[PDB]
């Protein structure tokens, strides 16, 4: 039985961090639904490049459980996921049920519009430090990938494989995280 | 006056290998035309994200000539790149003029089968290795990114970075390059 993702997806999302945790996370067998915040339609990212949804999240909620639920970053993209009350409510339940959050770049600031792992050792992207630690709900970190059990954050594109990697050994283990990396040439 | 890049998108490309270049690309604010190489329609990559291009590679060939012509792998990618008459067109052109061309991972191998660039030295994936050696018409390198002149290679997924960084610094220099790289969080 695989594991299973939701990948959540709104306009302005940064597309690298969108792109490398899906790809990344396909690649160690793990099932990924893209899911269109918005409904079904091609979403438009940060830098203009346009990815069509496997689904609305709408639907996508309806086939959960997942294993882990993926916010990318993005500015506008993380704001989109913070003024929606559809993802308040799955990232509730993912927490109430003991179930993986991962974040990336200003993704995690959806985290703290959501009230969701307070108490956690988070990172984020430099410039969404602020914003993050309004009002002190959070310990900050400067690792590259922060992980405090059930939170699972990382800091920009340049962190997305990282990111990835963590999230595949989370649910599948360090030798499946080594298998996939080997081939993707990473330094 | 922007530089522009053409960034040739065809199913089964590595997604990853053409979001990066294309987002690291436009933050240096080059222009990129995303064209698909089968028409306008969406494209389906190599791990099934789905990606809108700008414009058809017909539509896009009638608005250069481009700077850079970029070549993104994926096995399928490449070989579909390999196979086109329009592809052979565009890069033969783009020789011909002295203009850029920059390919990753399987993506060179489109140059072995149009016979661009015979005598670069060239790195490629390392499983695409043989495939770009037949005949011995390159140079292989390890680099992670390799620079010929106007034969621009890299390797693999987690190369797509340096490779997108190596156009920035070809096309505007590396003052511009540098500030591009900070903000990612590369390490």
């Amino acid at each position: 039985a695989s594991k299973r993702a939701l990948v959540i997806l709104a306009k302005g999302a940064e597309e690298m961090e969108t792109v490398i945790p899906v790809d990344v996370i396909r690649r160690a067998g793990i099932k990924v639904t893209v899911a269109g915040l918005a409904g079904k339609d091609p979403v438009q990212c940060s830098r203009d490049v346009v990815i069509c949804p496997d689904a609305s999240l709408e639907d996508a909620k309806k086939e959960g459980p997942y294993d882990v639920v993926v916010l990318p970053g993005g500015n506008l993209g993380a704001q989109n996921l913070s003024e929606s009350a559809a993802v308040k409510e799955i990232l509730k339940e993912q927490e109430n049920r003991k179930g993986l959050i991962a974040a990336i770049c200003a993704g995690p600031t959806a985290l703290l519009a959501h009230e969701i792992g307070f108490g956690s050792k988070v990172t984020t992207h430099p410039l969404a430090k602020d914003k993050m630690m309004n009002g002190g709900h959070y310990t900050y970190s400067e690792n590259r990938v922060e992980k405090d059990g059930l939170i699972l954050t990382s800091r920009g594109p340049g962190t997305s494989f990282e990111f990835a990697l963590a999230i595949v050994e989370a649910l599948n283990g360090k030798e499946v995280a080594a298998q996939v990396k080997a081939p993707l040439v990473l330094k």
